[PDB]
């Protein structure tokens, strides 16, 4: 009688890890959320099927608003898993779920995942040079969200990389693209005037980590801007100042201009 | 001619992805590296067990200067799976090996798992409240490292969180405790009486992260300094101001002091 938060990755089912299956295969009652990020490889049927049991799926009001009343309750007499793509508890808000679980009285285990937050090591940039994050929200009526692109000022004053998680409407299945986001950024640039996002910045795009051949693609946003890195979903990341061999691996492996091998020390 | 870079995990040889246990099983080589972590919650037996093949180890300078000898060549007329604590490309120098392989025309791949950069979102602490890392070093001889405080001070000083890497002697199988880690920072204020880490700072450890039993503790310096946290490896992390939801999480699951709710918020 016992609630397991488990992470199923980033792209397909089989990102799930083994000691997740097994945990869920075994659980009476399998609950899940799909807006907190999208796994464009696979569907609730190969999840279903992997797992070998039904999967209720919640919305957000659901989880948010109602979790002690759907999920909760369950796990007071079984064992109950609660599915989420990436890592349960990266980027979202699902950790408060766990003291919402403490105080009924219920026991709760977390299985994490292959999460966005540390896949971002595939593109070259060292993690350990990563500033404080941000998210590129979509703009709502005449309310223009703005902050993150002074976290991407704070951090390359510092020399560090900025990652930017990127919008999702997963009830209107609207996925921000790379290309969005960057267009939101030159048009705060333009407001703000800080010359911190430019045509002339150079920025790293992630599109579909977790699959086999995710598209990672780096250069001046003049040039990626308009280029199309396939379906979502995308992160966008701001470097500050490079290390030679994370340059060399932008350029080798992620198609940079060569001319960013020169690193101005 | 197919090389996989594939993540084990956090903790134990179940910690793989689904996805990555079926791909090593389907290589002809397999080869492994325990320098940079060591899985505490398994053995290379387990491992081996589990993934059905004959694992040959390679120690540090197998990789990081013949890794083009050792791994590559087969990686030409086979199919060959590369092994790695957390998630892949995450250690510093893992990322150019890349390059390597396109240099030799061998294709790689990265089969990503569950990173230590992502798995202390247990602690409840958000995610993108994370500033720079760092790794404490254990002084010797002449040589005393401090850049991990200045580290410290940086993100504090802007309100982010700092993940602290400690020193590990993989050959010798010695890790350096938090507590270890505490009193090296606290002599390390005496040194540089910065106002950065005290009596009264707050910490939170975190220990088997990967386990469904790690061990999650926050408060003071003064109280956790001579605290058992279990076996290793043990994760030290030096928070910035909290966000009451953190404050409460810590308190609520990582048996924190009520002051907090006060004093750190
Ligand atoms: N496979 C993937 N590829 C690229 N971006 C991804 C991704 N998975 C998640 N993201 C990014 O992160 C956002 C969701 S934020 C939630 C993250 C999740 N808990 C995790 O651990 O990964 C998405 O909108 C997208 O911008
Ligand atoms: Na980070």
């Amino acid at each position: 009688m016992v609630l397991y938060f488990i992470g199923l990755g980033l792209y397909d089912e089989r990102d799930i890890t083994v000691k997740g299956l097994e945990i869920a295969k075994k659980c009476d009652y399998v609950f899940a959320e799909f807006y907190t990020s999208l796994m464009a490889g696979t569907t609730m049927g190969r999840i279903q099927k992997l797992i070998g049991k039904e999967i209720r799926v919640l919305s957000r009001e659901d989880v948010e608003l109602n979790f002690e009343n759907i999920v909760l309750p369950l796990a007071k007499e079984n064992d109950v898993a609660f599915l989420t793509p990436g890592d349960p508890l990266v980027a979202t808000t699902h950790a408060e779920l766990r003291i919402r679980a403490k105080r009924a009285g219920v026991e709760s285990y977390v299985i994490h995942a292959p999460s966005i937050y540390s896949a971002v090591g595939i593109t070259g940039l060292h993690i350990y040079k990563f500033g404080k994050s941000a998210t590129v929200a979509y703009p709502e009526g005449n309310w223009f969200p703005t902050s993150y692109y002074d976290v991407i000022k704070e951090n390359a004053e510092r020399g560090l990389h900025t990652l930017l998680f990127l919008d999702i409407k997963a009830e209107k299945r609207m996925y921000m693209t790379a290309n969005e986001a960057m267009e939101l950024l030159l048009k705060v640039e333009d407001m703000k005037k800080g010359g911190v996002f430019t045509d002339d910045t150079l920025v790293v795009v992630l599109a579909r980590a977790g699959s086999l051949n995710p598209t990672i693609r780096a250069g001046y946003v003049k040039d990626l801007i308009r280029e199309d890195f396939g379906d979502p979903p995308h992160i966008l990341i701001v470097p500050g100042k490079l290390h030679i061999v994370e340059a060399e691996y932008l350029v080798e492996i992620a198609g940079a201009p060569r001319e960013i091998l020169r690193v101005n020390v």
